């Protein structure tokens, strides 16, 4: 958890800028682990610390892995190198990626999801910009700083302060009452792969936060990117259920795309 100042090296080409975020290198007594180190300019603090409690209790292929914290000429947070980075920034630069390799890097955000949700964990930032690659074929999911632990009476986290909100990656019921469940982050989940078949396109382009909100009361849902298969974009637009009742969980979503993903892998 608490980390050696001593033991560890950044380079000083920052990835991206809250703080800053870098690579680094972690010594343990035989090997050097590559990390990627998020660091701090009291809210910030506490923030930090908080994200950490969550990623400290989370043990999944599909999950970024925290090494610790350190506090030296800044707080950081030093978890394991996602080497190709993010998904979004990814597909932008790679535009040839195969529609079932797609399929492939959604379906393991979805083993992930599946998994925060059967921990009853929720995540509150779920979008392509926070899935994070370790090779072509291999995703995980990262960026823990809005995500709760659910209460063990309660399947949603209320929300006090509308903080600053992902808007067009929520679902009806956290901008209309506040409720964050695993079943909103599902909703979250559709937008991460409408972003993907995209290939990192944003979401809702042009449009502000509340006419985002007045299309999805009118019954409107995201048109089917080029090339993204039926069975994909049926499954987008179930994730996007407007009741929350009706909605399927992660575990749904998770067999279905699997099913797809062998039938793909069958084909050939
Ligand atoms: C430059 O390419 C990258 C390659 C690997 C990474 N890796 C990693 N990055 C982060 C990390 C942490 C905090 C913030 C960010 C971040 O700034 N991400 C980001 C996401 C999207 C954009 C964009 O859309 O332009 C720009 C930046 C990324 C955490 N991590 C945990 C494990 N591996 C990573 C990041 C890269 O750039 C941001
Ligand atoms: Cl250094
Ligand atoms: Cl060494
Ligand atoms: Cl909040
Ligand atoms: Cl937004
Ligand atoms: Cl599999």
């Amino acid at each position: 958890v608490y980390l050696d100042r001593k033991l560890l090296t950044l380079e000083d080409k920052e990835l991206g800028s809250f703080g800053t975020v870098k690579k680094g290198y972690y010594q343990m007594k035989k090997v050097v682990k590559t990390v990627a180190v998020k660091i701090l300019k009291p809210a910030l603090k506490d923030e930090l610390l908080a994200e950490a409690n969550v990623m400290q209790q989370l043990d999944n292929p599909y999950i970024v892995r925290m090494i610790g914290i350190c506090e030296a000429e800044s707080w950081m947070l030093v978890m394991e190198m996602a080497e190709l980075g993010p998904l979004n920034k990814y597909l932008q630069q790679n535009r040839h990626v195969k529609d079932k390799n797609i399929i492939e890097l959604v379906h393991q955000v979805s083993m992930g999801m599946k998994y925060l949700e059967e921990s009853n964990f929720v995540h509150r930032d779920l979008a392509a910009r926070n899935v994070l690659l370790v090779t072509q074929h291999y995703a995980k999911i990262s960026d823990f700083g809005l995500s709760k632990a659910l209460r063990a009476d309660e399947n949603y986290y209320k929300a006090q302060t509308h903080g600053k909100w992902p808007v067009k990656w929520y679902a009806p019921e956290c901008i209309n009452y506040y409720k964050f469940s695993s079943k909103s982050d599902v909703w979250s989940f559709g937008v991460l792969m409408w972003e993907a078949f995209s290939y990192g396109q944003k979401p809702y382009r042009g449009m502000k936060g509340s006419e985002v909100t007045a299309m999805l009361e009118k019954g409107e849902r995201m048109g089917c990117p080029a090339g993204c298969p039926r069975e994909m974009y049926d499954l987008m637009n179930l994730c996007w259920t407007y009741d929350v009742e009706n909605r399927p969980g992660f575990a749904a979503v998770e067999l279905r795309l699997r099913n797809y993903y062998y039938d793909v892998v069958n084909e050939g």
